[PDB]
């Protein structure tokens, strides 16, 4: 094979960070497309963490009138960060399915812990910056960067089941690529801050060739470092993605989602990745459902090294 | 904060195929007004015109007094809209109804200038007219350097020629008759078509679209926007679809520059017809794709810049 | 109309092969492409047509299927080709599956030896005899026409008439994302010139075309022979057709491909391949397939987005 690559998956069977029941089959969904198998096939050393089972929290209502279930959420964040901590400490690629993308919270965390200079790229059609005072929905998938974010621990209160977390990201480390879904102080927060983003705007402009190039020139230009790619298969378009709870019409093509892959392949830096928010219960339809697995397993195998040109 | 009038004009005459009549209908379900709001616009909605109902001409032109008349009528609420200090936002209906709200819209903005964005140039003369239809001829009876080549008509002697041929773009064309063709080269009238999009991306298209129309001066901007400038996948519900359009992303981006300019002042969403849907989806889908385009055009944006926001709430 | 930019003259040939592969159907890609309108298009393009009309064995080494049928179809397919090209056409073939750019690259040689090939395909073809997993002959085609690959190649019964004709400098690939392995190797060990889905994503149709025609017309203008399978497209807009692939060309890139072709003056023949009809799940797939083939066909002889192809003389007055 072209390259080797040890490669660990944990599935994260989570739906507390919204409201939309389903999401939690997401890593089903994801294995009977096919993912082991695929990864298998391209030369991974693989390692299954299995699906874990997070302790659930019995009371854990509206906080504040706004925030959705945040024990549950912190609880099993703490869990999941722990295991992602395990895998990398171990030496792998830590591949996590999801589950919602309040799952990043744990993920992230859990990778902060061996690398210290980790970067982000966070694929998505959302910011999923909201703090716990600027969200409308009070879910908690739609906030998890504000907990990660070192500029932002002053705006951000303390929620029950949170208090283990630690602020492990600058806002010069993480790039956004695919935005088309970005509330008001959302907005704020990436200009205020100095975060940069390629929205489906910016790649209509430049092409998602040149959006590569300068997500990688802002982040890696001066050093190696690993790379967390956060993937949320709504960052594609509806049409090819319809098995999710927060659709976007005008996302990416199937074409400029495998580039985002390969070249974050083409770094040899990758060393997590999160797929996250495939809820086949909302799919109308057996192959709506099962077409959005097999594009989450073609975005995790493009990523560890399968091509569109048989060079793997 | 822009003021925006809303005008239903159920134009169907234009045309052969019942349904377009229940266009601005269809839009104003899929939430027209809802987001025109959330946008902070002042709205005024005028609701649907009734138009007062009245034989063919030259054995091709067909309803020809309807649709001159309707327009006439038309016209003057356009005008008035303009006048209290609205931009003006017609739902169609089919596209002949552009001979309305241009006339009306050039009455107070002489200098206008037109982005018309269609897979049709609809510059046929009454003469070169295959169909008959006139959603296909409307550009001809507003061009000032072709009026010797377009013979009255009953209905339309109302009609003024109001912008020169260096005053409109086109962009997205793809189904272009050899007259039109014709018409097009030789009265150097300009236009991006799907191929010229393919080679410079849409970005450069509206670059260039502004340096032909603005690139001297500021000029109030008439938007005319036909849903089936978008691919036929996107947008179903319509009556003369041409597969290999606008994707979804091309057309909010030129909405979004037309925004940008801050210059605005009249735009058309035509041919929206929900009966022409094979199903209740489609007929949908293509009133949600007219609703984001209008949106776009006042500031709905890809990246939740709309609103002004000065400051984080802190747990302080 | 009587008028028109320019007046090709195009010879149509169907070329009902399925034995270069295994699914049944694609022997009615020809039909399906002339119910589509093929001849009435090209006639309102202004073209000359000569209508040819439709044309009408033991495995080898325990893997390739239909080595005669194949090889011998292909060299009266050969014929066909080089007496249209010999009498001034820009020869068409329906296809029938990809097997069949054998004979009809092989017969546009005899008369055009400095021809060069543009092969727009999901896929290579470019498998050997001993490379190939499948042993269908479609995947195949490639190695018999390629003079730098003749040694790795075996005699295949049905195949002692083919010279290699074309050298790895004068065939592009545009499209391609379904590349095997040994296929990916001979490509890169002979410097056979591509540009995948991936090189579209970076460079643009436009650039793709430019880098394209500087590769094979840049020197010297050149006949070109235009192989183009259906399955190029995303199969969203061609379901109708054996080895689909997801992440295709679009409609638009599709046409632009054609477009160029045509702007070049140098188009000499075009197969249309692996149009299968019976692979469709609906009328409307199947027919959506065949109508865009027509249009590849149609804008490969002038059709444009911009109607500028049929002239117009002066507008009438009142
Ligand atoms: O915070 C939220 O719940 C939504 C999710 C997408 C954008 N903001
Ligand atoms: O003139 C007509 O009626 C048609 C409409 C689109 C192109 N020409
Ligand atoms: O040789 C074969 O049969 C396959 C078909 C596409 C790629 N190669
Ligand atoms: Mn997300
Ligand atoms: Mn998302
Ligand atoms: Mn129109
Ligand atoms: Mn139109
Ligand atoms: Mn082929
Ligand atoms: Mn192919």
């Amino acid at each position: 094979f072209q390259s080797v690559h040890s490669v660990a998956v944990i599935g994260a069977p989570f739906s507390q960070g919204q409201k939309r029941k389903g999401v939690e089959h997401g890593p089903a969904a994801i294995r009977e497309a096919g993912l082991m198998k695929r990864l298998s096939s391209l030369g991974c050393h693989l390692k299954d963490f299995g699906d874990l089972s997070f302790t659930p929290v019995p009371k854990d209502d509206l906080y504040n009138n706004l925030i959705v279930n945040p024990r549950s959420v912190g609880l099993a964040n703490q869990e999941l960060a722990e295991v992602v901590s395990r895998a990398v400490s171990d030496g792998y690629s830590c591949v996590t399915l999801g589950g919602d993308h309040s799952l990043a919270i744990g993920t992230i965390s859990g990778h902060a812990r061996h690398c210290p200079d980790l970067c982000v790229v966070w694929v998505d059609a959302h910011a999923d910056i909201n703090t716990p005072l600027t969200t409308s929905s009070g879910n908690l998938h739609g906030q998890p960067v504000s907990f990660l974010l070192r500029e932002l621990q002053d705006k951000v209160p303390q929620l029950p089941g949170f208090s283990w977390i630690k602020p492990c990201i600058s806002s010069a480390s993480i790039v956004y690529i695919g935005l088309r879904d970005v509330d008001p102080p959302e907005h704020f927060i990436l200009k205020n801050y100095d975060i940069q983003y390629f929205s489906m705007r910016d790649i209509d402009r430049l092409g998602i060739q040149k959006v590569m190039e300068r997500t990688f020139d802002l982040l890696i230009g001066k050093r190696q470092r690993p790379i967390h790619l956060s993937f949320d298969i709504d960052a594609f378009d509806p049409t090819l993605a319809p098995a999710t709870g927060t659709p976007v019409v005008g996302g990416l093509t199937y074409r400029e989602g495998m580039y985002i892959a390969e070249e974050i392949h083409n770094t040899g830096l990758l060393s997590a990745l999160d797929l996250v928010e495939v809820n086949p219960q909302l799919a109308t339809s057996e192959e709506e459902a099962k077409t959005t697995a097999n594009l989450a397993v073609d975005v995790i195998a493009s990523s560890f090294g399968q091509t569109r040109e048989g060079g793997h």
